[PDB]
């Protein structure tokens, strides 16, 4: 048989291989290990695979996906500035005369 | 024909296949499919291709590429062990309004 | 020989290749290169490999990994009160009870 080896396939002992270089592996987990191990993307810090096998990237906190799967990002305010001293409950600037 | 079978390679029955596990997968999105589909990687949220075919992170609101090609992105009151009311851009002592 | 077309092989004048497309390219850079080139992924922006050849997420500034591998924002001003229904002042960086004072 002639294969194009310029073409990421080899030999390994007169058997046809692929020859897998950066980015890919062989998968010596799967039920049919080792003597039959599947190609796949090898993956590290910031990359996972969804539920599909797809490579998806590794999201912590403070980011999300948006709505094109694209990733993206995602302290109190003021009270009134009427000479009037304020007090905070329930998440509100209540004035001070209030409780007095 | 001999293959390699742990180096990701199987047979179809009589026929030669690529057996591609996680992160790839036979595009068949290309004129020449079904019947000839290239291999490709498998990709979701978080990885997009550019033009030349290559794997990129895919980037929305708030995130950029710097120029190396990787990711980018009231006061307290005062501390003298007594209590303080907010007025006018200011911490004012409470004791001031009693 | 029989090959699975419709599996990422075709013939190249009769020799068998892998058909690769998005996401895969031959690496013409190795000590064998270009009569045998082994198959790589083919990335851009925001994509690197480590040391083992893994595909990592590139991050600037701003952006560090976590210690389960994750993406994440890197690293004074007031927090909220109690939401109790009672009400507060501050003191000494705490949100203490104005009932205290009275």
């Amino acid at each position: 048989v002639s294969i194009k080896k310029s073409s990421g396939l080899n030999f390994d002992n007169t058997a046809i291989a692929i020859n897998a270089g950066k980015g890919l592996e062989f998968d010596t987990n799967t039920s049919e290990s080792p003597d039959i191990n599947p190609i796949k993307t090898k993956i590290g810090s910031g990359i996972d695979y969804n539920e599909n096998g797809a490579m998806i990237t590794k999201l912590g906190a403070g980011l999300s996906f948006d709505n094109s799967g694209a990733i993206t990002i995602g302290y109190i305010p003021e009270a009134p500035r009427d000479g009037q001293a304020y007090v905070r409950k329930d998440g509100e600037w209540v004035l001070l005369s209030t409780f007095l």
